[PDB]
């Protein structure tokens, strides 16, 4: 029964911080809308009949459970804003060590109808009978639901109270929809969303898979420390390309004075190695010991038996000629909970285009090309594929669309945790194949994921309840508990070798720039705000 | 001296079943055609010279050497359908422990010519001192030709006997193609087939390489007991496509009736992540944790040193847009020895398109399409590229046929094991970097492949026998003799998750369906057949 | 206090499974009608006073006691659909072994009236003083009512609340119906139920029987470990009739092909034995080694001291005469807590006839007979009574409604359990020569059976309280509580014997067949239903 919500660093030596997080808060538990799971079959047949609208499918059929989870699973929740600026600043990696929960104060309340001056007001009793129920999925039968996808995780703000995200899964129906484009003369062939297949369908109720722990009001649960098995992400970026790695050329002549440019040898009579038939080498064309960053197929929509959706690209950086789409730019969509202003009375979320600090790995997809199989050094009109030629018949499709050049020594960083609406943990899929990462969480558990901890109010009954006939009259209930988690990590501290002063994250005045210090404070009436603040100040070198 | 054809089940602690197969068939075998190693140099002048066929080449130099191995690399040998059928509606995973060998009853005979009546009849006199060479790869020196490729492994049913597969192995040399079309104007550029390269030229004797023991009447043989070093397939198969990962959206209206369909929150107020720039998230683009199957480049030949050659694809899905080659579906063709109708009295083979069961790495090669690097709701004329459009001049040749879309977080399941006409091990190629998996066997051995079990005919003169002039005769020989195999297994019980009842695989009656029991059951005159079972029947979560 | 619900399979040595299930409910307790035992003359003399409405009667005569009972007794409380297809495909055999139940979170409340804008709502305060009684009849003093006769044990979705089903037992009057028929003109020579016997009157008083366990608010109740004695039960069919015992008659000629027969020895000229006279052996009279299945004297009306009743059939197959009624195939009639789809807004009840698994046991009542006493090979028309002569004066009482043929060497497989709306457990009757089965459960205990569990809201009173004249004027109660079974079970899994893949309960796709996964599915508004699973579909042989 303590309120612990303050963050612990211990540093043993060699420079080992063991960074102990604490979050608590007060979640807000509401009775469902039914206690009967069901499968809605959501089709969007106003929104795709349109020629064009396949992006614009979000047609689906998901089991609704009754249960909802307390899903903790972002970095708001356990960090402060400065506290993630002294661990972005001063560490150079992370690791995950633990994760400890709890939950204790459980309070049901009903509400009652007393009428008040001609009118009803709502009156608040307690319930000290009535339950709520706890199921933690430690063994990971249930489908695993992160609640940071659909922003729905615990609140960021230690002193705001906190709903509950409802627990629900996908049922796995058949759906064909057509392609056509923006004005089509013509029909969709395809817009049908088919029947539950015998073979995989999978109805996975709470109650017959789980131990369930039931909480009056007054008990306390906990799950005794969930121990990690993740790889540690590095907090500091690269920044070399493919053209900066090893050696630079040796310089002819100097520069006289400070504005001159240095000359190098002739590219007749210089050395090293090439993998072009021309007798010349130069920095464009020589041989590097791998790639740094490789040319995704972007904004591509394969069509699995489900539908379209965009095939998910590593990000990388946005390189000068700018293209946040062509590289993987994640654009986050969060509500008042999660970052918003408060005082943005909309009903638009507040969106932001996150920024990949990997500056070796992007790609600009104007400067780049592809000549003839031999190598003249000026290409002719039919020698060289640049960025402006259209593939197939059509123009704004050119070749770097459908150009994918991963290889086998295709290098490229881990892509960085932001701050407030990220997610910290994913299980891997439970295919024979396993991806090499995951574009929405740093931390991939190689074993077993934690627990889902799903909680649900238990139902309380009138006294007119027959269980035939069509009817489920309940008594009107919520509940409020407090949810206490430990996270513990293990990061390792800066070393300090180069000479200039490195970049670091520090918060401007009250101006128009991003780490502007009015937005990390509350109003005059108390509006506070999170926008995402920069994970890999410090760079490294890759080679 | 015992014939053991009976699988053991052996239930451990935990569900950890210890599945003992074993199989025990009669070996007919032959004197070779010559005793000399020879190089026939294959080449089909008459097929490939017309324009257009560059897929009907099967022109090649093959060693072809006097011995014969006893390959057992087929599931039907060990295991009986309704072994198959118990092991995969119960068993959630499968290990490969052990694998024991033997050869006992050894019996050689030889013929002779006997006037009766007017004609000549045959008389099966016994050696009683003629043998009978046994070779065992235990080393691996000899090229690995598994003999479930050409289908001439042991028989599936345990009542018949077996002939024995010849051994040869490929000799490499030269081989240039030209590239035409189905009725090109002109000719073709090259056809020949090139000689034996000093490089790499290796002539494997059997004499020279392995240790040989003789097996005269009456001997008996035995190899010890290889422990395998495989990783376990999985026989539940995965359902949940890139369109069906992590949390579905929640609904603001519920359906009233059962028919009706629950409506979401509006795209432009909607929370996630995406990477594209819209403002406005849907179910198509968000942001996944990978990505469950890829794009191959389907009917693409590449062609290397040795002429052109398909490019091997990954077994997924046919999804509902039926594409068997797309997506690289197995089409096997088999024999009356292992699983054709017997009563099919004609040349052609019975052939099967093996269906993949994973349905979520599908790809539908009609509703799949490329935008352009913006996103705009409904794409323009000239902002999409979909599957109707012309790739380079030609129609017919779409994007989907160039488009390979593997990436650093393409997950994709491990292909299942077709049950009779299945390949059990192969060994992983000798290159320093290895592939992920291969589409011909679901345990590639880590270490090293069990012994090529090779067995001849030894040679038993006549007495007019001159080693130098271009002579060979020899007494007419055959030998049958009885093989033992043991393949120990190791199996782990399902559970019981869901709530409605997973697909099993039942036999229905008889009808036309694909599981009818007169198929598994001989006819009035003992015609028997095997056709392919399903192998994955019970669905898992992937996350 | 723990809401444990799933099944956990226990696999030990030599396949022998240690199924403990588990079940968890939510029990709706309401207040009596009345806290007085009353003996209740039900008789319908509006429904009998009819010509041939014997069939028609329900009159009897009732002890109504204050209490009501946690009957357990069915399968589809402990399992789900998804278990009883991993026990029926996989076990060969299933036992009890041991139940033990518990009761928890007792929460009590009471309603009160409140004026709110005009009109009365209901207000819902807790009892922290008003108990429960709970009654455990382990001795068994008391009758045994089992609740799955009138359908009124737990419900079996685990996540839906129960209501309790009321306690009544039979008390025993005389009653006297005439025998008419349809149309018969003439009276009703008796219809009069009698008074109470002074020989057999017992007035079973839970008060004076039990001991009671009080429980208020927040205590708890527990049964420790009742310990079977019951025989195991066989979850494989038989289909051996009486003439498929024993050795084939050998052939003469074989067929040549395919479809031809294959002829037998002439049957002057053949061996074995037969019971008849003639001086010839065929495969329909020959000497088997007992008699699979009998025939039943089929809806015949015995009349005891009580009224007519139907004597009970024990179950067989309905063989492709159909006759289900002959056989005594079993009618349920289930409602909507138990199995009925939620959507069936009706007054009438699901109901479906349970077909039998035994194909070796059905009597089809078309192709039977009886001839005279020498057996001549036609038989003449004054020497065979077949199935279409009439029986006394009138036509559709033919000879196999009265012809009773169980003898000295009747054999007969044990009824098969069904799934959701069966019985596991029956006490074995109190008379001193016992039956072989029961038709209602397959678990006949040996010794003693479970106690009946007994609860009932305590009385609470106003504050006018005369115990003399005429009033009983109570609080308005209502009591809802938690029950905790663990039913233990003891099977064996199957061995796999012969070559065909045997028969498994599969779920077919979204049709219109048996095992369609839409029925195991909740709806778009959530309405489960639950149809009957088959319980032996693996075959077996008899001899």
């Amino acid at each position: 029964g303590s309120y612990d919500n303050q963050t612990h660093y211990r540093f043993l030596g060699d420079g080992w911080v063991e960074i102990t997080a604490l979050a608590t808060r007060l979640v807000h538990l509401n009775m469902p809308k039914s206690e009967n799971y069901c499968r809605i079959r959501v089709h969007n047949t106003t929104d795709t009949s349109v020629k064009g609208n396949m992006a614009k499918d979000d047609a689906h059929e998901q089991i609704w459970t009754p249960w909802s989870l307390v899903d903790a699973n972002a970095w708001g929740v356990w960090l402060q804003p400065s506290d993630w600026q002294y661990i972005c600043n001063t560490m150079s990696q992370l690791n995950l060590v633990s994760l400890d929960q709890e939950i204790f104060n459980v309070v049901l309340k009903t509400v009652t109808e007393q009428d008040l001056g001609g009118q009803a007001i709502k009156i608040y009793n307690n319930d000290l009978t009535a339950c709520m129920m706890v199921a933690v999925d430690s063994n990971n039968i249930l489908p695993y639901t992160p609640a940071a996808n659909s922003m729905e995780t615990l609140g960021f703000y230690p002193w705001k109270p906190t709903i509950a995200s409802p627990y629900r899964y996908y049922f796995c129906v058949d759906r064909d929809l057509s392609v056509t484009y923006e004005n089509q003369e013509g029909t969709v062939e395809h817009n049908v969303m088919g029947t539950p297949k015998g073979m995989n369908s999978q109805f996975f109720t709470i109650e017959n898979t789980q131990q369930i722990t039931l909480l009056r009001t007054g008990a306390e649960f906990a799950t005794g420390t969930y121990y990690f098995d993740t790889n540690p992400v590095k907090l500091t970026h690269t920044w070399q390309t493919n053209r900066q790695l090893g050696q630079p050329p040796l310089l002819s002549t100097f520069p006289e004075a400070d504005t001159d440019a240095g000359t190098l040898t002739a590219q007749g009579s210089r050395h090293g190695t090439t993998q072009m038939g021309v007798n010349w080498v130069s920095e464009a064309i020589r041989t590097r010991p791998a790639q740094v960053g490789f040319c995704q197929p972007h904004n591509d929509f394969e069509a699995s038996r489900a539908g379209p959706f965009a095939a998910p690209k590593v990000p990388a950086d946005i390189t000068q000629g700018v293209d946040k789409e062509a590289n993987g730019s994640v654009r986050y969509s969060y509500g008042k909970q999660h970052g918003e202003n408060w005082a943005s009375h909309g009903p638009a979320p507040e969106r932001y285009t996150w920024d990949e600090t990997s500056f070796g790995s992007g790609r600009d997809t104007k400067d780049g090309f592809i000549q003839s199989a031999p190598l003249v050094v000026p290409p002719p009109l039919n020698g060289i594929l640049t960025n402006a030629n259209p593939i197939g018949t059509k123009n704004d499709i050119h070749f770097s669309n459908v150009f994918n050049s991963y290889g086998p020594l295709t290098a490229f960083s881990h892509p960085s945790p932001v701050y407030p609406q990220g997610q910290i943990w994913d299980k891997e899929l439970d295919l024979e194949h396993k991806p090499r990462l995951h574009i929405t969480a740093p931390f991939v558990c190689k074993n077993n994921a934690p627990g889902q901890m799903l909680v649900r109010l238990g139902p309380n009954l009138t006294d007119q309840y027959d269980p035939n006939g069509a009817t489920l009259s309940r008594i009107v209930t919520y509940g409020t508990f407090f949810w206490k988690g430990k996270l513990t990590m293990r990061a390792k501290l800066r070393a300090n070798t180069t000479w200039n002063p490195v970049y670091q994250v520090s918060a401007e005045d009250n101006g128009n720039s991003y780490m502007s210090v009015t937005k990390w404070l509350p109003t005059a009436t108390g509006n506070m705000q999170s926008v995402p603040l920069i994970t890999r100040p410090v760079a490294r070198n890759t080679y």
